[PDB]
């Protein structure tokens, strides 16, 4: 059924990090999603110049930001190349090992948070505004599963029979009690513009 894993030392060391740093600029976490989303899109895009059949599970290359003030969640889906059950174990197919590394070092050198995603680990700041992360993902080469962590030096791995997606990844980010304005349609407009304006795909904003 479930699954339980311990954190790498580095990463539950950066996650504490990004949980007790005091650090305002928490909105770049929506930036470091989309990236990652853009990055996946990117590899599914490119396998299926050469083997179209990779897109039977679905050829929309596209990205859909969806706020739920109900259940306080924002939800970010890609239907990029997903991940293996293997990938999502091994810190969601990141370096995050020297990643971590790096990144603590320039946080010497005089970096702050925003820098994260250059160290290939941009996943972690989710939880600038997260107290729970959901997961889910369905690569061609898998069955869907989903990833969970409230942090705390743990994560868990389940087959998700929940609600088929037929490829790519979902983030659910549960989001801390004072992080609520990340639901507003005009604060996520103002953000994806300000820092996702770029992005080679459609990010479509659900309303509610
Ligand atoms: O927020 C995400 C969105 C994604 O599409 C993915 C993902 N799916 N397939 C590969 C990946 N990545 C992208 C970022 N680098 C690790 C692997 C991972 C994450 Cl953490």
């Amino acid at each position: 059924e479930v699954e339980t894993f311990a954190f790498q030392a580095e990463i539950a060391q950066l996650m504490s990090l990004i949980i007790n740093t005091f650090y305002s600029n928490k909105e770049i976490f929506l930036r470091e999603l989309i990236s990652n989303s853009s990055d996946a899109l990117d590899k599914i895009r490119y396998e299926t110049l050469t083997d179209p059949s990779k897109l039977d599970s679905g050829k929309e290359l596209h990205i859909n930001l969806i706020p739920n003030k109900q259940d306080r969640t924002l939800t970010i889906v890609d239907t990029g190349i997903g991940m293996t059950k293997a990938d999502l174990i091994n810190n969601l197919g990141t370096i995050a090992k020297s990643g971590t590394k790096a990144f603590m070092e320039a946080l010497q050198a005089g970096a702050d948070i925003s820098m994260i995603g250059q160290f290939g680990v941009g996943f972690y700041s989710a939880y600038l505004v997260a107290e729970k992360v959901t997961v889910i993902t369905k690569h061609n080469d898998d069955e869907q599963y989903a990833w969970e962590s409230s942090a705390g030096g743990s994560f868990t791995v389940r087959t998700d029979t929940g609600e088929p997606m037929g490829r790519g990844t979902k983030v659910i980010l549960h989001l801390k009690e004072d992080q609520t304005e990340y639901l507003e349609e005009r604060r996520i407009k103002e953000i994806v513009k300000k820092h996702s304006q770029f992005i080679g795909y459609p990010i479509t904003l659900f309303v509610e």
